[PDB]
């Protein structure tokens, strides 16, 4: 196989910004310099191995010119292998082949769990010693290899009796039939093509099927031998044993390449070790819809792949689920991983269907409260409010309960259940605060340092906007880089961004954007919806650090990124001193900011903005808690006033700062610090802004008495 120089391929792979392969990652100048004249014992080059990555940027891995490539080009392949197979300290190793004691081995039938499994499949691959791969085979040695393997297959035991079908000399009639029954491979994969997999097509190639059509072998498709056991249903035990018995019989007729580092050698590094892919096609629509579906699978040792194109238009939710591991475990460990993981995932799908039967459509489905409570046990009972107030009395009382519009207690602890360092819940709608009050009320009291009071949360008290108790905290020049004040707001009559439906989002965005588009004067600006953004706008918003992304796992697992990015948007006035985030965590985050330290103008602009938005919609507000938000941490005023502060001076005193902070109830984060009021609930908006203003103005006069 003639390819370009290794050096040319490297340049091609690197200059290709669509390419994010491991080949790209590890094919360094040093690797090229080292291996550019090197041949394997079969004549292969590293260029032949990485060729396909030059022309197919979506491909993650190299291939190999022959089985000796892994040893000959070891600095390249060990790095690629350790990386892809997640090998702890690059200590690549693999145990002896062991399918287990087949006579006493038993797995439960996977359809026990909801009858969701359409079919079950286990696949192996082997390299036969003494032969190259696509780039180093000749026409004749590939045929000799084919002859060697079909001869082995023909001699197989009774259950395996069947017919060998060479590709060469096959009628176009059987070709069509055999691919229909999904028995035939074709020369239609361009990654395989550019890795030399179709040279001398179709010679040296064929398939073997047994009489029962539950045993399939492919010769020289990619590997020398690919062996597949398969049937309808979830009978993994029979599928697995039929595969294991065949390969152990074949291993007496064929010498397969194995070493104690990589296990069984294959053409693609992804199939090293056991080479074993044990899988089901299962119907798991609800599980698949979960925000962290991929993570849930990986946590159970399972790799999911969708089956789009394999069904009719209205049939969805069918996934291929397989063991994620190939290398560094036995075949028994691998099929066990698949079985245990798939069993669990299928049990979760049944629990999901059961727990969300009759829930509103488009509303985030959720795992049973008791399931999530177990996950929540990882969280600290000392720090994590979510877990602290989730007593057995609370579980007993609220399990099975929904708000009028479909929110559950399960919903609101989900973010902490999957992110055990998250300390607060995320509610589903304003009614949560009355419906789950026995949970939420003590949590709120704790977090905000308050108690149950007989009296109404005071009305919004913004103050007199023309006669404020603060002005410019830094007239001089620079201690304050910038000042910012924001509130969160919920709109009455809508579910929160956590669990709300896509249709709700659209309708909410219509209400809000309409109001934003009509803002006049200092507040006049442009609404940028995330679904229909013009390219130029996207980049400017990032450079401005205005854009929000679907990248926080806590908000993700709360449901906050469902149906992305429908209904989400950014508004800012022309000056970029007034900003609104639409439907990120709360329905709105309303923000006023500017360079310098004029808090009064920032706060004034904010309040006027809130009011002008409020003309077109009602804000969710509570007698108990003031303004209602998704997270209980931002109740009350839901207001955060902050400054970007230069205090290199007293930052070098790291504990009269914290004492200036505790004393004036401020929070600090980093001689440049983001300083803000800590309180949200139990005080007026005017006071919140004024607490930050005094705490900061005092830092500042301390900051020259150095």
């Amino acid at each position: 196989m003639q390819v370009e120089s290794l050096q040319n391929l490297q340049v091609k792979i690197r200059n290709d910004e669509r390419n994010h392969s491991l080949t790209k990652k590890y094919l360094t100048d040093d690797i090229v310099k080292k291996y550019q004249a090197t041949k394997t014992s079969l004549g292969g080059t590293l260029a032949q191995c990485v060729n396909t990555n030059a022309y197919n940027p979506g491909a993650l891995l190299p291939r190999s010119c022959d089985l000796n490539a892994y040893e000959t080009f070891r600095d390249f392949f060990d790095a690629v292998i350790a990386d892809y197979h997640k090998v702890p300290d690059g200590k690549i190793q693999h145990p002896k082949s062991n399918f287990g004691d087949l006579k006493s081995l038993s797995f439960t039938d996977l359809n026990t769990y909801g009858n969701l499994v359409v079919s079950t499949r286990v696949r192996l691959g082997r390299t036969v010693e003494g032969f190259g791969f696509g780039p180093t085979l000749t026409k004749e040695t590939r045929i000799e290899l084919e002859n060697k393997i079909s001869t082995a297959l023909h001699n197989l035991s009774g259950e395996y009796e069947g017919t060998y079908y060479p590709l060469t000399g096959m009628s176009e009639e059987d070709r069509i039939k055999l691919v229909n029954d999904h028995f035939l491979f074709r020369n239609d994969d361009n990654v395989l093509r550019d890795a030399g997999g179709y040279i001398d097509w179709p010679t040296g190639r064929g398939i073997f099927i047994n009489k029962q059509k539950n045993f399939l072998v492919w010769i020289n498709e990619e590997d020398h031998i690919r062996v597949i056991s398969m049937q309808k249903g979830g009978g993994l035990t029979a599928v697995y044993k039929r595969l294991a018995d065949a390969i152990q019989e074949l291993s007496k007729s064929l010498k397969f390449a194995f070493n104690d580092r990589l296990g069984f050698i294959t053409f693609c590094p992804s199939n090293l070790g056991t080479t074993l892919r044990a899988s089901v096609h299962a119907k798991i629509p609800m599980l698949a819809s979960l925000p962290n579906f991929k993570e849930i699978c990986e946590k159970h040792g399972i790799q999911p792949r969708g089956t789009h194109g394999e069904h009719t238009e209205s049939v969805g939710g069918i996934y291929d689920l397989s063991n994620k591991r190939r290398l560094g475990l036995t075949e028994l460990d691998a099929v066990t991983e698949m079985h245990s993981g798939v069993r669990a995932l299928l049990e979760l799908e049944v629990m999901l269907q059961e727990y969300n039967k009759g829930a509103p459509e488009g509303v985030m489905p959720v795992e049973p409260l008791t399931y999530l409570a177990k996950l929540l046990e990882g969280a600290s009972i000392e720090k994590c409010y979510t877990r602290k107030y989730l007593t057995p009395e609370i579980i007993k009382k609220y399990d099975g309960k929904r708000t009028t519009h479909g929110a559950t207690l399960a919903h609101m602890i989900r973010n902490g259940a999957y992110n055990n360092r998250s300390i607060c819940p995320r509610t589903g709608e304003a009614e949560c605060y009355s419906t789950f009050i026995d949970y939420l009320d003590p949590l709120i009291c704790d977090y905000h340092g308050v108690k149950d009071s007989a009296f109404k949360h005071p009305a919004p008290t913004f103050g007199d906007l023309s006669k404020l108790p603060f002005g410019d905290l830094d007239p001089t020049g620079k201690f304050i880089v910038s000042t910012r004040v924001r509130v969160g707001r919920s709109v009455e009559g809508f579910l929160f961004p956590t669990i709300m439906s896509k249709t709700d989002r659209i309708k909410l965005e219509q209400v809000i954007s309409g109001a934003l588009k009509g803002l006049t004067g200092e507040h006049a600006g442009t609404y940028y919806p995330l679904t229909d953004m013009k390219e130029e706008d996207r980049k400017q918003l990032v450079e401005d650090h205005f854009l929000f992304k679907n990248d926080d796992p806590v908000l993700r697992d709360a449901g906050g990124y469902r149906d992305w990015p429908v209904g989400r948007g950014i508004f800012h006035n022309n000056s970029k001193t007034f900003l609104v985030w639409v439907c990120e965590e709360d329905h709105m985050r309303i923000i006023s900011m500017q360079q310098g330290g004029n808090l009064a103008a920032v706060y004034k602009r904010l309040i006027e903005g809130i009011n002008a938005i409020g003309k077109s919609m009602k804000f969710a507000h509570s007698d108990k808690y003031g303004y209602i938000t998704c997270c209980p941490s931002n109740l009350g005023t839901s207001m955060r006033a902050s400054v970007l502060l230069k205090i290199p001076k007293l930052s070098s005193q790291p504990k009269k700062l914290d004492e200036i902070c505790a004393k004036y109830m401020l929070q600090a984060r980093g001689g440049t610090y983001d300083i803000s009021n800590k309180r949200r609930l139990g005080l007026t908006e005017l006071q919140a802004a004024h607490e930050m203003a005094e705490g900061v103005a005092k830092m500042i006069e301390i900051e020259k008495g150095l």
